[PDB]
């Protein structure tokens, strides 16, 4: 059966593995800068759906994307890791983790949305996320990106970091990104702050000192918080040596 599309590096054999996931249009070069700071560990860059080279991969739901999370940890014989997850892979990794994985240490999640709290919100969401999907469907990638990193979220960034985004995200593919942010859009994700708080593994949580909307959602979750000075809400993109500093924090103690 199909898995997930991965790059995986060696450690220290008695070490758990560091299984990255991107958040969305990114790939498995996401976590990379950060990752090999862990050079004992083994790690584990993963391509999500309709990403990088899982384009090809397509889901319905995030049941689709936990089952090939689960198949693609047994294929690489992970027996005991830990999940790491920006944005959108953050989103996956709180949902895989309340499903069930076998041999999960802990959840790290960097500005992942816990879910949306009323139908109200939802509607909105699902509103808003279905022009984005045209809009990727249809439209330019380089010019949807634009608009794109213009959104609240990433308010905290300058022009020159936008431009260099914009370069490097318009090389995907707009069908595969659009089937992928339909599936697991945010409005059709269940409010997982019971099941976080229900305390079932180790969860820690990164937000960008920067990232008001992410920084105000974490104190809603039952879980540390390291805020990652003079950085946005890809808060390992622009520092990396602030992000390696608290992923060691959680990991090495
Ligand atoms: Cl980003």
């Amino acid at each position: 059966s199909m898995i997930l599309h991965a790059q995986a590096k060696h450690g220290k054999p008695g070490l758990p593995w560091l299984v990255f996931l991107h958040g969305f249009s990114g790939d498995c070069h996401e976590w990379q800068e950060v990752g090999e700071a862990f050079a004992d560990y083994s790690r584990l860059y993963v391509d999500l759906p309709g990403h990088g080279g899982s384009a090809a991969i397509s889901v319905d739901g995030f049941d689709d994307v936990t089952d090939l999370l689960r198949k693609t940890l047994v294929s690489y014989n992970i027996l005991d890791f830990w999940l790491v997850g920006y944005s959108l892979g953050g989103r996956v990794a709180m949902m895989a983790a309340c499903q069930g994985l076998a041999g999960l240490c802990g959840v790290i999640v960097e500005g992942g949305h816990p879910g949306l709290q009323n139908a109200e919100q939802r509607a909105e969401r699902q509103r808003s996320d279905r022009q984005w999907v045209q809009r990727f469907l249809t439209e330019p990638l380089t010019a949807v990106f634009a608009d794109w990193y213009q959104q609240p979220v990433f308010a905290s960034l300058n022009d020159d970091q936008r431009r260099e985004l914009v370069a490097l995200r318009s090389n995907n593919n707009g069908a595969t990104l659009a089937a992928m942010l339909e599936a697991t859009s945010l409005a059709v994700q269940p409010d997982l702050r019971a099941n976080l708080s229900a305390r079932t593994f180790a969860f820690y949580y990164l937000c960008g000192e920067r990232d008001s909307k992410f920084r105000a959602l974490a104190a809603e979750l039952a879980a540390d918080c390291h805020v990652i000075p003079r950085a946005g809400h890809n808060a390992h993109r622009e520092n990396p040596a602030g992000v390696i500093a608290s992923l060691a924090q959680i990991l090495r103690f």
